[PDB]
C-alpha cells in the first residue's frame, strides 16, 4: 500500500482537487495546549494515504490549511473533534465543512456500544486495524514502518465508512440530525479549546 | 399581575415583540410518558401568561405561531428540556433561542451552581421559591402557589438575557453562544428520538 | 384521633365490616427472618385506628388473620412488601387483595423521585408525618404515646391517599398496569422471604 | 444439518405451530423500542428446526405470528421474553398473555452462580455453545448473512429443552408457583418498559 | 485419586482416627437458609478423599457430624466461614477447633490479593485446581465424574497447605493473631445465620 | 458536672474499686502509630470522670495501668476497637476483659443504621452529645473546658447504656454472640495496628 | 481597614516586612480560561491591600517585586492555586512560600476539613463567609461583601502560620512542611503545563 | 550475569560508578509490617547483583554507602516505594535519585500505562515477566524465576534513563523532573509517616 511521507507540508494539492478528503492526526497526547501535532494523514479515497510530519514549533502548512480552508471540501475525520482541536490549536484554522464516523456510528449503529474506527472497520469492512502503534513516539524525527501504517490506515478507509454510514442515516431518516451534528463539531471542538473540554454544554448538570 | 388562559393565548396582542420568555411545566421529564400541562409566556413587562395545555390538546394556534416566528427569539432556561416537549406536543421546532443555562455554564465560570434559582439570586436579588417544583401539574385547576412559581419562571429571563449577554460580550464568548444556541433545537430532537442519556459528541 | 390498643388481637372485627382496611406493621428491624413482628396498625379510615402488639413468639392472631384473609376486603398498605413479607411470615397467611400507595405513586406522581409516605401524605393531604419514632424499640412492653401516634399514623391517611392515587391513575389511563403491580406484590414479598429480598427478578443483570 | 425456514414478514401458515409452546425471539437494531425497529422473529416447535421471518421497515401486520401471540392455548418461551415482548407489543399491538422465561427461571434455580445469559445456560444444561458474535449486527439489512441466520435461529433452537429442564428444578425446589406468578406479571413488566418506567423496579423502595 | 464417595454419611470413620481432617462443602447457592447443602468433602491428607452426597431434607450424619465436634480433630477449611455455617444450620453442631486457609492466606501471604484457593495451590504447591464444576447443579441425584473430582479437589490438599502456612505464621510471628481469629471464626459463621451476613460487626460504620 | 483533670495518671485508684471502668481515649487522628495518645477519660459510672492528660511520650501510666490490666474489672468502651490499639500501642498493654457499647448495638439496635455514641445516648437515654470538640487540638497543653466535658461525656454514660444493651442481649438471646465478638476485640485491633486495619479479616474478598 | 487600588501597590511601604499573606480572586479555577482579577495582600497588621487586576493586564511592578523577594515570605492558603494564576498572568513565580492548607493537612490530623474557614473557625474563633466566593470579581466596581472576603483571606494568614508553625515544631515535622514548600512553586508549574489534574507521585 | 548475596555486596568494586540502578522486593506493600526481602543493584552494564536480606537485619553497609553517596544517583522505577523501604530499614534516604515512572509520567503524555514492563516494551522491545512479582521473597532461596525477575527490574534502568532524558530536554521539562526528583524522598518520608494515602497537594 502506497503512503508518501512528507516534511511539513504537502508538496501540492494534485491529488486533493476532490470533493471530500479523509484527515487524521497524530499527536505527544489528548491535550491541545501541552501535547504537540506531531503526524497530519491524508487520504483521497483511493487506497493510498499521505502521512506529514509537522515539526515542534511548525507554525504554518499552507497547502494543507488550503484543504482544510476549502469550504467545497468535506474534511471527513474519525472523532473529528479530537482533530478539529489540535488542527485549529495548531495552525489557526478551523474547518467548517465536516463529517464524523464516530457520530455517525452513535447515530447508526444503535445495536453496540463499541465506535472505536477499529470496531467500525472490522464491522463494516472486514478490515483490520492494529493498535499497537496508537501510543508511540509520534514525535520521533523518524516514524517507524509501523507507525507509518497505523497512521495511514487511520484515513485509508473513511470514504468507504462515510459512503456506507450516509446509506444508514438515509435509511433511519437521521440525515438532518447528522448534519446539525456535524455543524456544531467545529465549535464543540472550540469549546475544548476554551476550556470546556471535559463539560457536556448541554447537560442539565 | 398572571394571565392564566384555557388552551391557548386568545391572541397575540401583548407579544409583539423581538423576544419571549418561555418556559413549560409537564407531569415529569420523560416527554414521551409526561404530557405537557402548562406553557408560560412573558413579554418582560413584569407580567405573564400561563396556558394550561389539557391532556390530548394538539394545537395551539397563538403560542405556536410565536414559536415560529423566526423573528422573535424564544428566550428559555434550560431550553433542552422545553423545546422537547413543545416540539413534540404541537409539531413544531422553535430555531430561534437563546437559553439562560448554557449562558451561565459558557460565563459563570466561579461557580458550579446553574440552576434558575442561584442564577435569580446571584444576578438579581431574586428569590425563586421551588416548592411547587414537583406538583400536579395536570390538575384541572391550578394552585395559587403553582401559578405564581410557573409565571416566576418566565418573569426574569429577559433580565438576566440582557446581563449574559454582556458577559458573553466581556469575556469574547458570543460566537460561541450563538453555535450552542443553533444547536439546541436539534440536541432537543435528539432526546425525543432516543438519546436523550448520550452526549452525542463524548469519545465513549 | 381514637387509637385503640390491644395485646395480641382485636377483640372482634364490628369494626371492619368494610370494603378496603388501612394496615401497617412495626417490627425490630427489616430482616423478617431476624427482626420479629412487634405491631400491627389497622385503620377503617374514619379516623380511628387500631394498634396491636404482638407478643414475641405469637403464632397466632384469628380476627387480624381473617380480615388479613378476607378476599372481599382490599387491604391498603405503603409499601406492602415489607408488610406483606413480616405478616406472611409470622401468621402463615399471605394477603392476596391489595393496595400499595407507594407503587401508586411510582405509577402517578412522575413530576418527583420522592415516594415516602411523609412526602405523600404532606403533597396530596396537606398532613404531617413525623418519622422520630420509625426506630425505636417496637418490642417495648409498653409503647410510648409517641411510638403510638407515629403507628397510627402510618395507617390514618391510607385510603384518603388510595382515593386520590386512584383518580391519577384513572386520568392518566394506567389502572389495568397497577392492578398487575399490585397483584403481583404477595408473590414479591414470597420471593423475598424465599432468599430473593436483593433481587430484583425481572432484571437483565 | 439444521434446518431453518427463512421468511419476509410473516410465516406462510402456522402448519409447523400446532403445538401446546412455541419458543420466540426477536432481533432488532437496539435495545429502545421506540427507537430502534423490530427486524427479525424467529421461532422454533423444538422440533431441531427453525422459522427466521424479516420484519420490513413499517411493517404493521403479520398475521400468523400474531396469531401464535394471542393465542392463550399456546405458552410463548423466551430468554428474557422482558426485552422481546416488549418489541413484539410495541411493533403488532398485541402483549402475549402466556409465556415462560428462561432468564428467570434461571434466576429462580441456578442459584448456585451470578451468570443467567443464555450462552452459559446453554453451556451448563445441554453443552451446547451459543456464538454471540452476531448479537451486534446490521439486522435491518435487506438480506441476512448466514452468520446473523445462524445466530437468531440458535437463540429459539434449544428453549423447548431449557423449559424443560427448568420445570425439573422449579418442582424439586418448589418454586413452580413462584415462577408461574413471575411469568403471568412479565407482560406488564415489558408494559411498563414501553411506557416509561423501563429503568424502574417498580417494587423496590428506592 | 482414590475418591470414596458415599450416601448420607460416612460407613464408620476408619479412615479418620487423626488430628485433623480436611473438610469442605457444596451447595446450590451461598444463601444457607434458601440453598441446601447437597455434598460434605473429607480427607485425612493421605491423598484420598471421602465425598458424602447429602439429601434434601436430612437432619443426620452420625459419623461426619462426630468428627466435626470432636475438639482433639481440627477441622481444615478453606474459607470455613461459608463450610461452618452450612454445616451448623443443617446439623444443628458447629465445629469450634478449626484452621481456615483463607484466613492464613489474608494473614501470610501479604505480598499479593488474590487468597483464592486456586491461587494458593498453584503458588504454594503448584497444583492446578479446575473451577469449571463450582457452579454446577449440586443437588443432582448422581453427580457427574467432574463434579465428585472438583469437591475431592478442595479437600486433597488443605493439610499440605495448613502445614506451610504454618511454617509462614510462625516466621512472620503470627500465630497468636491467626489461633484468634479461628477462635471466633465460628460465631462469625453463627453471625451469619442469624442476619448480619452482610455486616462487619467490628467496623466502624 | 465534676470532672477532675490529671496529668499523667490518676493520683490513685481510690474511685475505681469497683467491677467495671467506662473508658474513652483522644489523639492526635485516627492513626495510632502517627497520632499520639493524648488523653484517657476514665468514669465509675457515679456521674463524675477523670480526664488523664497523656504527655508526648509518655510511656506509662501505673494506676490507669493497673485497671485495664485487672481481671475483675470489665472495661466499658464505645467502639473500643479503637480505645484498644492506642491504648495498647502506648502503655503496652491490652485489656482482655471488654464490653463495646457500639458492638452491642450493632447486635440490638437492628432498627436502624445510626450506632455512632450520640444517637444511642439519644434514643436510650434522652442524652444530648454534642461533637463540637470531637475534632480538636487534643495535645494542647491545657484543655478548654469545652473539650474537658466532651471527653467527660464519652465515659459519663456508658455504665448505663451497658445496662440497657445487657438487657436486650438478654431479651433477644444473643448473649454468648456478643461475647464472643468481645473476646475477639482485642485482637482486632491488634490486627490494625499490625497493619489489618483496612481488612476485615474474616471477608471473602 | 482595606485600600483598593487599581492594577498595583501604590508603593512598598506597608511590605518592609518579613512575609507577606497572598490571595487572588479570580473569574474561575482554570487559569488558562479564567483571568486574575483581584490580588489581595496583607502585613498582617490587620489591614489589608484589595488590588483589582484588568482584562489584559500584563504587570504590576509593586507587587511583582514583592513576589520576587527572596527575603520575603510569601504566606497563602492553598497557595497552589494562587502561585499558578499569578505566575501565569505576571510571569513570575514565587519561590520562598508557606501554605497554610499543607500545613494543616500536616498538622491538624484530627479531622478532614482543612479549607480556610474551618481552620479559621478552629484556630482563631474568626468566622469566615464563603457568600461572596462565588461572584463576578471581574466587575469594574467590587461590592463591599465582595471587598471584604478578598480581604478576610489574608487578614489572618500570619496568626494562621504562627500556630501552624508550632504545630510542626511540636509534632517534629518542620522539615517535612518546608520540603513540601519547596516543590509546592512547582506543583503550581506542573498545573499550568497540562498536569492539573495528576498525581505525579501516585503509582497509578 | 546475576550475582547473589547474602546480606550485603561484599564490595564496591562493581559500583565506581555516576548512577546505579536500584530494586527492592519484600513481603509486601506496607514497610511498617513487610519487611525489605531483596535489595537489587545493577550498574548498567547488563550483570546485577540480588542482595538477601535477612528478617532483622540492620546493616548492609556497602549497599548503605551507595545510598548515601551524594555523588552517585540512584536511579528507581518507582523510587516512592524503594525509597521508603530503604529508609525504613536501614535508616538512610537516599538524596539524589532519578525515577522513571515519575519520568514516563512526565514525557509518555501519549499512554496512560506507565509501569515498567509497558515501558520497557515500548522503549527497548524488552519483555519484562511479572510471574514472580507475588511470590514469597522472604524464602530462604530464591527460585532462579525469583532472581530473574528482580535483576530484570535494574537491568534496563541506565538505558531508561538516557531515553527519558531525551525526551526531558526534547519536551523541556528538565527542572520540572529535577523538582519532582528533589521532593521524591520527602514523599516517600511522608508514607512512612502516616501519609501514604495521602496527596499533601491535593485541595482535597
Amino acid at each position: 500500500t502506497e503512503i508518501r511521507v512528507h516534511q511539513g507540508d504537502l508538496p501540492n494539492l494534485d491529488n486533493y482537487r476532490i470533493d471530500a478528503v479523509a484527515v487524521d492526526t497524530e499527536t505527544l497526547g489528548l491535550q491541545p495546549h501541552r501535547d504537540r501535532l506531531c503526524v497530519v494523514q491524508l487520504s483521497s479515497g483511493d487506497g493510498t494515504a499521505d502521512v506529514i510530519q509537522i515539526a515542534k514549533g511548525q507554525k504554518s502548512a499552507p497547502n494543507l490549511v488550503r484543504l482544510l480552508s476549502d469550504r467545497d471540501i468535506t474534511k471527513i475525520f474519525h472523532f473529528g473533534r479530537f482533530d478539529l482541536a489540535i488542527l485549529a490549536h495548531t495552525f489557526g484554522v478551523m474547518p467548517d465543512v465536516v463529517f464524523c464516523t464516530k457520530i455517525a456510528s452513535k447515530l447508526t449503529r444503535t445495536y453496540t456500544d463499541r465506535h472505536g474506527l477499529k470496531e467500525i472497520c472490522g464491522e463494516l469492512l472486514n478490515v483490520n486495524i492494529s493498535k499497537q502503534q496508537q501510543s508511540s513516539d509520534w514525535a520521533a524525527e523518524t516514524l517507524s514502518r509501523a507507525q507509518i501504517e497505523y497512521a495511514a490506515s487511520d484515513v485509508l478507509y473513511l470514504h468507504r465508512l462515510k459512503d456506507i454510514f450516509e446509506e444508514r442515516l438515509k435509511r433511519e431518516e437521521r440525515e438532518s440530525v447528522a448534519k446539525a451534528c456535524f455543524q456544531f463539531l467545529p465549535m464543540r471542538a472550540n469549546l475544548d479549546l476554551l476550556g470546556w473540554s471535559e463539560i457536556d454544554i448541554f447537560a442539565h448538570s
